[PDB]
């Protein structure tokens, strides 16, 4: 399946794509403002994610650091990135269908639209100014808006027992972006697409 990843932000981002234990495609690449990078993701990929990383420095071997979404200091991501990261999440060819969503469970760094480029389903979007409006206690000094689990490490925010409810913090992400997951047990905003759909992930889709 093809994912065209487009940076419409006015700043550079380093896109990242992983399924947690392996890179998807090359795993990461710089995208200056306006650039598009098309990756191929294997059919059957389960629990894949794409995100943006901000304010990165890499040396000539592809090692260094990002202020948000850093994946073990690598340009080419093999593992998930460090919060806060707005996440495009997808599982492809799961009994005939693809499933997509955007999640703020790991916080928010860059606004995102995640849409099919092929027929048969709708896109999802979390493009509100969550960083500018972020509650004081969730602000990441490194840049971005952390989720409450990352900041406070409780069973309630991390949904460790499987029994959590919404919280004042989750309701903040959910108010700004109703169409993304705000906590682990949020009412699902997952979209069912035809198996083998193709997609586009657009950073800063409205600015």
């Amino acid at each position: 399946a093809t994912f065209e990843i487009v940076n419409r932000c006015s700043y550079t981002v380093w896109a990242a794509a992983s399924k947690g234990d392996a890179a998807l495609d090359a795993g990461g690449r710089q995208l200056n403002s306006g650039e598009s990078w098309t990756i191929n993701v294997e059919p059957g990929t389960k629990g894949g994610k794409i995100w943006a990383r901000t304010d990165c420095y890499f040396d000539d071997s592809g090692s260094g650091i990002c202020k948000t979404g850093d994946c073990g200091g690598l340009l080419r991501c093999k593992r998930f990135g460090r919060p806060p990261t707005t996440l495009a999440e997808f599982s492809l060819n799961q009994y005939g269908k693809d499933y997509i969503d955007i999640s703020n469970i790991k916080g928010f760094n860059v606004p995102m639209d995640f849409s099919p480029t092929t027929r048969g389903c709708r896109g999802v979007r979390c493009a509100a100014d969550i960083v500018g409006q972020c509650p004081a206690k969730l602000k990441a000094p490194g840049g971005g808006c952390n989720d409450a689990c990352t900041v406070f490490q409780t069973s309630e925010y991390c949904c460790t027992t499987g029994k959590c409810g919404p919280t004042e913090y989750s309701r903040f992400f959910k108010r700004l972006c109703p169409d993304a997951f705000s906590y682990v047990l949020d009412k699902p905003t997952t979209v069912t697409c035809p198996g083998s759909s193709n997609y586009r992930v657009t950073f800063c889709p409205t600015a």
